[PDB]
């Protein structure tokens, strides 16, 4: 019975890997682990020398991983994402110098770019008639994994009183187990670009379908949002754990609550993702007021992160990042619907690959100027005031783009 065996030995294992690949309990507790008494890094040493390598090496490996993703048929890049995770935690636990943690962010930016591998692995593996049911279970097993990665990381630190050194040994056990699970994934019979079937062309038709889809007003509006707002969003997510260690420094690792602000951000990120399926098609004409109403909210919540200084007001900084990462994930289902509306799969993986590359270009520019010790070397509180201005400048562009479009004659 190959029908029932493919839903109990393949799909049930596919939603078991995607659950077990996204479980790293010490992933939110990386920056408190570096700044704590285990590694003894200065706060000005991981915000100007370690974390800007996460933005540089992401630019360097975004194109070679995406080309190796479709060439190797998506399975060894899920093994490369698993092996780079093990190589990140083997540098957290064993590396001590400032150069080893720059190598840790090089292996962490591999996993950050090879994350799409799994989301495009399901498209090339399962049949198109039964894709929206398998990918519906697969994303609901990843999102259940990301939630339980930050809950299990929080319950061990807070309830279990497990220190950060023993937590990363636990996270190393869930990552060596996810390498073993990634070895038994079935390679798809076909890929999207380099291993297609039925080999007018795949490049002459794609550069003509792009020429008739680049003139859509809803594609240029949401690709320009994906370049600039998704780059300033990821500049907050990298540097918000160095800011929570600046607001409330403890070295008392049972009151950190970086997993409770990474599980409630996934839970709010799943609610606002679910609540954007109605607005995705309903609020498409008012698509610049929707960007300039959320980016103005993100310009306030980033400024709220840069303004709190008392250690008793740290729970405002958690609720100004859960609301920040929750309001960004409201716009992404609206963004991926308006961009990938009339686009073929071969072009949807190219437009979102160009949008993620141009976001990483304009993230590398801000990380070299504002964040790195070569450009300016600004501390994290004097850097979030430059991301709140960047979000406010971005918010009064879509709002002034809405006055010049709504009140246009
Ligand atoms: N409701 C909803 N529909 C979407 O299409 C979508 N795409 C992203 N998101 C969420 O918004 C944020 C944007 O991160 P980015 O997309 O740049 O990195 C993404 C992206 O590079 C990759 N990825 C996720 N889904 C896909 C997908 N369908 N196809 C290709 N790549 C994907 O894996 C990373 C993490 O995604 P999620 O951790 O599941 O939630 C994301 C994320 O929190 C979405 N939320
Ligand atoms: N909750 C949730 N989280 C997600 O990450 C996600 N990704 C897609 N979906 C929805 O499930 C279905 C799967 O379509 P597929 O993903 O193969 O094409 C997707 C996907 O390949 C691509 N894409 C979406 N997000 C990203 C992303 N972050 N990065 C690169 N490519 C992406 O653009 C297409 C548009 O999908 P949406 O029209 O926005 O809703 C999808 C869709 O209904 C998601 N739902």
């Amino acid at each position: 019975d190959p029908e029932l065996r493919s839903w109990r030995h393949l799909v049930c294992y596919l939603c078991f890997y995607g659950f077990m690949a996204q479980i790293r309990p010490g992933e939110s507790f990386i920056t408190p682990y570096l700044l704590g008494p285990d590694k003894n890094f200065t706060r000005e040493q991981v915000t100007n020398e370690i974390t800007p390598v996460l933005s540089y090496s992401y630019l360097a490996v975004l194109v070679p991983v995406f080309l190796l993703t479709d060439y190797l048929r998506y399975t060894p890049v899920l093994l490369l994402q698993g092996l780079s995770f093990v190589s990140v935690w083997l540098l957290l636990l064993l590396g001590h110098s400032v150069a080893h943690m720059q190598l840790m962010e090089l292996f962490y930016s591999v996993t950050m770019a090879a994350r799409i591998a799994y989301s495009s692995y399901i498209f090339s593996l399962v049949r198109p008639a039964r894709y929206q049911r398998v990918a519906g279970y697969s994303r609901a097993a990843v999102l259940l994994g990301v939630f339980t990665s930050s809950v299990l990381g929080q319950l061990l630190v807070t309830v279990g009183r497990v220190s950060f050194s023993t937590l990363n040994y636990i996270s190393l056990a869930f990552l060596t187990f996810s390498v073993v699970l990634a070895l038994f994934l079935k390679r798809p019979k076909r890929s999207l670009f380099f291993n297609r079937d039925d080999r007018d062309s795949v490049l002459a038709r794609m550069l003509r379908e792009l020429g008739d889809s680049l003139r859509r007003p809803q594609l240029r509006l949401w690709s320009l949002w994906w370049v600039f707002n998704s780059a300033g969003y990821y500049l907050v997510v990298y540097y918000v754990h160095i800011l929570w260690n600046e607001v409330d420094p403890t070295t008392n690792s049972a009151r950190v609550y970086n997993g409770a602000a990474d599980a409630a951000s996934t839970l709010l990120g799943a609610i606002t993702s679910f609540a954007a399926g109605f607005v995705k098609i309903r609020w498409a004409r008012w698509s610049k007021l929707l960007i300039a109403g959320v980016t103005a909210t993100q310009a306030g919540l980033v400024f709220l992160l840069a303004h709190t200084r008392h250690p008793s007001s740290i729970w405002l900084c958690y609720a100004a990042f859960v609301l920040f990462r929750g309001s960004y994930q409201f716009l992404v289902p609206i963004a991926t619907f308006q961009i990938a509306s009339s686009l073929s799969k071969e072009l949807c993986a190219l437009v979102f690959g160009v949008n993620t590359f141009f976001a990483t270009i304009v993230k590398t520019i801000i990380t070299f100027i504002v964040s790195d010790v070569r450009g300016l070397g600004l501390p994290v509180r004097k850097q979030f005031q430059l991301y709140s201005v960047y979000f406010l400048i971005l918010s009064i562009i879509y709002f002034l783009g809405a006055m010049l479009d709504g009140l246009r004659h």
